[PDB]
């Protein structure tokens, strides 16, 4: 089961956000929380896949504006994306799927996938010339046809690795 | 004066850099010993913001009430009614400050945008008048078009903003 490691300032309601589960589904899983949110020690997050066994894995370079989604270590496809702004950028650092809508419509596109950073995801667009610059409020987007691709294979819990 | 920042384990130069809207040089040179690190606890300068306790204005969120307050050295001024966040991904407490400000973005953040001391969030107008009230955004304060026009042409950037459950 995936976990995660309480960081100093961290409170059930910031982790509860980042994973976008309840606080009462974060206590259920984790009964030592009743004693305390300590930074340091680890906690499960409930609602995913064990990440451990999921051969999927989502590499993104900033710098180059491409997602490039692999299999078993080995590449399937590669698409163009647009990123954050540069007062306003993607952050980088390791993430996870953490779910998906179909459909949301308006700037979100043909999909909204949320990465396990509150607010932040990967979704369409409804402005195809924004793919392939440094334009966004800090979320990935790609074209309609290639997010549909992308969440059609990869389950939640699946690798994010943002780079520059 | 100037606005200052306590640095958190696991703050970066970057990640406090998009939660104050500003560029990493900005931050480094306004604070010339963090080249050495960052050490939790320690205080630094954010450039390009006033002191916010210089500001008589606050604004206090209630997400349980649906509220935004206005208060002017401490007199309670005004009071709107906000959407806030979904349940899954609701709108983050604590202490903020407005960060800076654009007016008519449009689209689903109608007449006004306000950022918030927290990467992606603000408070913003609404294209959908009916989510007034209501826990139905992504984590964001909105308010009704004329009331994020009213409560922007009162308050200046570095206003703190409280945000309690
Ligand atoms: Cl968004
Ligand atoms: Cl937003």
């Amino acid at each position: 089961m995936l976990t995660y490691q309480v960081k100093q300032g961290d409170t059930l309601n910031s982790i509860a956000a980042d994973f976008r589960i309840s606080t009462a589904a974060l206590l259920q899983a984790n009964p030592s929380l009743q004693a305390g949110l300590t930074a340091g020690q680890s906690i499960v997050i409930p609602g995913l896949p064990d990440p451990y066994t999921i051969p999927y894995h989502i590499a993104v370079s900033i710098g180059a504006k491409t997602l490039t989604l692999s299999l078993n270590n080995r590449v399937m496809k590669t698409y163009p994306i647009a990123v954050g702004k540069i007062l306003t950028q993607t952050p980088t650092g390791e993430f996870y799927i953490i779910n998906r809508q179909r459909n949301p419509g308006g700037p979100f596109g043909a999909y909204w996938l949320s990465l396990s950073a509150a607010h932040y995801g990967i979704h369409g667009t409804n402005n195809p010339a924004s793919i392939g610059k440094a334009v966004s409020k800090g979320c990935i987007r790609m074209h309609n046809k290639d997010v549909i691709e992308l969440a059609s294979i990869v389950p939640n819990g699946t690798r994010v690795t943002i780079n520059r």
